């Protein structure tokens, strides 16, 4: 309770871990093999984030950087469960559209340079470096977002229309909620250091949130994820 | 040798390397398609473990952590070790009953939260918390023996007899044998203290060696690795 | 620029970066999905190593081992380069030949259990135990070769013309140029010492490129990564 942000650490683990137990309720009994993968994947997600949610309430996974002049707080656990569950989200939309095996990898690929990059550039000691990682970071993050639309949305249209409006959704929820993680980065803590760590926690829990339990309430509910059958 | 569990670790080690050759060499010139991947799969159990067994016995793989007033060694190492060959053994059985690509991603991320938690668990400063992660670690073990039994028992009695005979044999003997894990654990050093060091070292070791070395004599004697062809 | 070998970073740096962009924009418009697949591998290994190769120019990348009486320079973003990239390289030569689904697994275990005992061995603090490290290494890499020639060049040759003929020169060079890595490590720093740090640079930097962007230059120019299709 020493660390103002406390509240917001407790919060989301709390909606995390609620999240993850309403997937997995609702996940029992579906048979359908196609609706198996998505709920699989879809609940891992949540699950990973209540973890590291919680090592961060805890006080496990936080660590200090000197830069700038001073010991700077810098929770490493956001980018150990941005790695795991950040890929998890890309194979939910390209098993939606049906995207092939090198796309996937390709979008698996940049996704982990990016999260790497990041982790890279908040565990850097010299100021301007930081700026270079969040850099090549964000670099990555345009690719995948270029794949998603002038790659995915016209494979997406060329299938059964409650995919193509699903896919649609989620793409634009996707792209919409992903773009500003950069920005709390760049504004807060570990870059300029303009938003003080209490409001950058609230600000990433509201984006943490919304972008893995909102997802998934969004994508399990859909037609999409069963196969048409009679 | 200034350590009193070395001798366990020396046996560890030796009878890992013994396990890895067998296997390897048992493997040489199977042709059998879906025989090569059980052998690439069971082979690369031990493989593994060896070199995380050397590296305790060399002293690499060991890391003092205070907690309760004394510094206590940990053996880090197990976890690297179970986070590699304990996916590899649930893909063996779910390999076997075919099952659908959901149920894998299920067990492998359930897996990975229960080794990934029980690390931090053993890392962890304050004594409580400890606990707290044993708990979240046991839960997961608990979601994947509930998959093992009634969720893949049920799809072995639908194939061919010797799959179902040889599944619910490495079946039982992974219930059984990963069960004694989070006891271990928790009456031993990384958790209550009442077992000492060198003990607890015997126990894993006596556990590591037959759920690794031991289930692979049963599995890959069986017939059931091989297609059923003329 | 305090650092000699500061030179052979900066230009491994911009040859790893060079070799992405020109994958990246050759593969632009590649509709055949095999040859995407080839496309989205090949590129992924320049730009992961370009990452890492920035890492170590900047100096985050390395750190102090002390070893035989002195404080070595141990550049352990090496490492975490190879275990990325090296099992991509064997993926591409697997998916080449149509390798079976137990192969692959079969080469990229041994693969990372190549990597990681290098890296063991980087920061073993007792001198002699390095080159116990080494062996281990070099054991799994001989694994490697052996299944390359005795393993795949026997599926080879019942395929393409063109697949075959590309499939051996690519399997000639990386028979040559990995074998190296293993004669640099012993004779250079983290071994014997014989050859200076800045030298050592210099061989893995040639070793590096011509294995990652030659590499990727005589596959990508091949007509096998395409299906044969009218
Ligand atoms: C879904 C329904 C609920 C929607 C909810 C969306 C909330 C997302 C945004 C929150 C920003 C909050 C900003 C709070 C800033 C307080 C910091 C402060 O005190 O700033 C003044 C400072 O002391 C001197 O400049
Ligand atoms: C497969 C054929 C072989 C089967 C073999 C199975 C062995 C597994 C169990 C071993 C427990 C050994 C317990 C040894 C405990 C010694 C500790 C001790 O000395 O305890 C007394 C203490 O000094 C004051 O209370
Ligand atoms: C593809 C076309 C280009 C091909 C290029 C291939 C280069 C690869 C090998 C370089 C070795 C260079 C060795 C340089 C050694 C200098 C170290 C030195 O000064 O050694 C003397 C010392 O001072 C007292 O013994
Ligand atoms: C000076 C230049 C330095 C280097 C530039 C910064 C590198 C890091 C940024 C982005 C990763 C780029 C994407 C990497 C993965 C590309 C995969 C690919 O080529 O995919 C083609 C496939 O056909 C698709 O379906
Ligand atoms: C198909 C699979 C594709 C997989 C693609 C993966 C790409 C990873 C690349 C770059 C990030 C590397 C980040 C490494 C950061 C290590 C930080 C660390 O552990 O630092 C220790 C200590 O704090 C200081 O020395
Ligand atoms: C498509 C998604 C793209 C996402 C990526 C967009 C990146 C650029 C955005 C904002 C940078 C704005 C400038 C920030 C630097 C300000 C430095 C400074 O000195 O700030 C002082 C402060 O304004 C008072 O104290
Ligand atoms: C307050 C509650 C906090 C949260 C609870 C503790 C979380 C960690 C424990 C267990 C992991 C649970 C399992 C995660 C993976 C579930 C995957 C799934 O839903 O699989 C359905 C599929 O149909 C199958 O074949
Ligand atoms: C389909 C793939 C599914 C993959 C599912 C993976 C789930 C991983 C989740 C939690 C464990 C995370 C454990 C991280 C522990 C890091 C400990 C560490 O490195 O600590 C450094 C230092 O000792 C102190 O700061
Ligand atoms: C299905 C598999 C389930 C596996 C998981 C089962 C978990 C519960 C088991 C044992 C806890 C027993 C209590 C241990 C705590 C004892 C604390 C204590 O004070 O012990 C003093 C000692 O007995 C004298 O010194
Ligand atoms: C005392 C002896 C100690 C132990 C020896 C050193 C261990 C590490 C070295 C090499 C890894 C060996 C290869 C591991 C993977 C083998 C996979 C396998 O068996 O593959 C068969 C398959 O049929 C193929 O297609
Ligand atoms: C199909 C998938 C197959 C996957 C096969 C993977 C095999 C990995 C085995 C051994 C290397 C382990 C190396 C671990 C090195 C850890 C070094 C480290 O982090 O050390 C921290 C600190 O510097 C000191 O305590
Ligand atoms: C197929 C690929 C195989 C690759 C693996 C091959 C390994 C053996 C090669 C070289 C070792 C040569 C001996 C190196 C040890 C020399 C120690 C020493 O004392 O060197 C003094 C120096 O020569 C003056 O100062
Ligand atoms: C789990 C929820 C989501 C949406 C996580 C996404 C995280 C990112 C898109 C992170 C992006 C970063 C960039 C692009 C630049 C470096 C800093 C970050 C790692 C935050
Ligand atoms: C390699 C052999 C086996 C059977 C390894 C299995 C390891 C586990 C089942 C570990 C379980 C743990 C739990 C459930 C709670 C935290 C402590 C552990 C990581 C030991
Ligand atoms: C990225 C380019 C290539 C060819 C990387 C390959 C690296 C290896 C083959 C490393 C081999 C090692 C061995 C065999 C022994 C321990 C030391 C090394 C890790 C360098």
């Amino acid at each position: 309770t020493g660390r103002p942000e406390w509240i917001w650490l407790a919060l989301g683990t709390a909606l995390m871990g609620l999240g993850t137990l309403y997937f997995l309720v609702k996940g029992m009994g579906v048979s359908d093999p196609d609706a198996k993968k998505f709920y699989a994947i879809t609940t891992l997600v949540p699950a990973i984030a209540f973890t590291m949610y919680l090592s961060m309430l805890l006080g496990y996974g936080l660590t200090m950087v000197p830069f700038g002049g001073e010991q700077n707080p810098i929770y490493w656990a956001r980018y150990a469960d941005w790695l795991f569950t950040t890929p998890l989200l890309l194979l939910d939309l390209a098993l939606l559209v049906d995207a092939d095996q090198g796309t996937i990898l390709a979008l698996v690929g940049a996704d982990g340079i990016m999260i790497g990059t990041g982790l890279v550039g908040a565990l850097t000691k010299v100021y301007s470096y930081r700026f270079v990682w969040w850099a090549i970071s964000t670099a990555a993050m345009l690719y995948i977002l270029y794949v998603l639309f002038f790659g995915f949305t016209s494979k997406a249209e060329s299938m059964r229309p409650e995919v193509a409006s699903t896919f649609k959704v989620l793409r634009n929820v996707t792209v919409v909620l992903w773009s500003a993680y950069p920005v709390v980065w760049l504004i807060g803590s570990e870059g300029a250091g303009i938003v003080p760590l209490n409001i950058e926690t609230l600000l990433f829990m509201v984006l943490d949130v919304s972008a893995k339990v909102g997802f998934g309430l969004i994508l399990l509910r859909s037609r999409a994820i069963f196969g048409e059958a009679e």
